[PDB]
């Protein structure tokens, strides 16, 4: 509805890390504590301002589990950014970041902007993934890095703003 650029940005990451609530927090300012596996593929949109011009962010979301049906290059097609999300309270979701990176190399453009997102920062007292460690990891792998909380809203706007500005 009037925009200068449409930037496709995808969300990826293990089931349960907060992808769907990052989407809902960013596009509708809504959060649900309930947990429910995402159905098929969804996308939602939000427009923001960058360098005086209007950026329509089209943000895709899908299930992190790829057992019976796996994500294809069509999911990633034309994506200029990826929010690769893990749960700072569940170490396994961070261990699996390498698998997501492999999936991005196989299925996404070699120059996509990748933001590593440590979500659930409000669970800092349950932290399983030290901030400094993830930050260095992002550094070595050519990713941006931010910790967010969809629940209390911390850094959610900043994460999307930053990636869309990096892309711009
Ligand atoms: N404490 C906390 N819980 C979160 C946060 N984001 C998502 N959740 C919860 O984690 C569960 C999985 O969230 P969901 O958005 O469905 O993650 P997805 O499985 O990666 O799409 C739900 O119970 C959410 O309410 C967060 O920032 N903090
Ligand atoms: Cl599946
Ligand atoms: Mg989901």
């Amino acid at each position: 509805d009037e925009y200068d650029y449409l930037f496709k940005v995808v969300l990826i990451g293990d089931s349960g890390v907060g992808k769907s609530n990052l989407l809902s927090r960013f596009t509708r300012n809504e959060f649900n504590l309930e947990s429910k596996s995402t159905i098929g593929v969804e996308f939602a949109t939000r427009s923001i301002q960058v360098d005086g011009k209007t950026i329509k962010a089209q943000i895709w979301d899908t299930a992190g589990l790829e057992r019976y049906r796996a994500i294809t290059s069509a999911y990633y097609r034309g994506a200029v950014g990826a929010l690769l999300v893990y749960d700072i309270a569940k170490h396994l979701t961070y261990e699996n970041v390498e698998r997501w990176l492999k999936e991005l190399r196989d299925h996404a453009d070699s120059n996509i902007v990748i933001m590593l997102v440590g979500n659930k920062s409000d669970l800092r007292h349950l932290r399983a993934v030290p901030t400094d460690e993830a930050r260095a990891f992002a550094e070595k792998n050519g990713l941006s890095f931010i910790e967010t909380s969809a629940l209390d809203s911390t850094n959610v706007e900043a994460a999307f703003q930053t990636i869309l500005t990096e892309i711009y």
